[PDB]
């Protein structure tokens, strides 16, 4: 298991513009196109992202190229963020994958607001972090995904994903 296979389980793969759990236009492997209610705005964001006239459909290769860029972008966002980077550096390889999953889902700014959880993760207080991570809109809106990510931070294994 790795970050790619993890996010592929959590996000799915859809080759046509769809709305995500929040109602936002999305395509591929959780690639958010726009928060705007306009499907025309989505299509135009999609065209720009892929570099051709898509009419709201992309191929598998194209969904995987977006995925690759997005995983890369989430890593680079962790490493440039003063609050995330120290936590990430302190973690083992499995729990690093959990931190990436969270940033991919909710952005660097969102994860950086989990101030208390980040401190507990940094101190390696796993059971405590997991309890605090769960007291969140994140956990209440997407409980099954959030449980898998929280289990990863708690155990340091891929058990929630097998
Ligand atoms: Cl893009
Ligand atoms: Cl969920």
């Amino acid at each position: 298991m790795n970050i790619f296979e993890m996010l592929r389980i959590d996000e799915g793969l859809r080759l046509k513009i769809y709305k995500d759990t929040e109602g936002y236009y999305t395509i591929g492997i959780g690639h958010l196109l726009t928060k705007s209610p306009s499907l025309n705005a989505a299509k135009s964001e999609l065209d720009k992202a892929i570099g051709r006239n898509t009419n709201g459909v992309i191929t598998k290769d194209e969904a995987e190229k977006l995925f690759n860029q997005d995983v890369d972008a989430a890593v680079r966002g962790i490493l440039r963020n003063a609050k995330l980077k120290p936590v990430y550096d302190s973690l083992d390889a499995v729990r690093r994958a959990a931190a990436i999953n969270m940033v991919f889902q909710m952005g660097e700014t969102g994860v950086a607001g989990f101030t208390n959880s980040l401190r507990m993760l940094q101190q390696k207080r796993w059971d405590e972090a997991a309890v605090n991570l769960a007291k969140s809109r994140w956990y209440n809106q997407t409980p099954n995904r959030a449980k898998r990510v929280i289990t990863t931070f708690r155990t340091g294994t891929w058990d929630a994903y097998k």
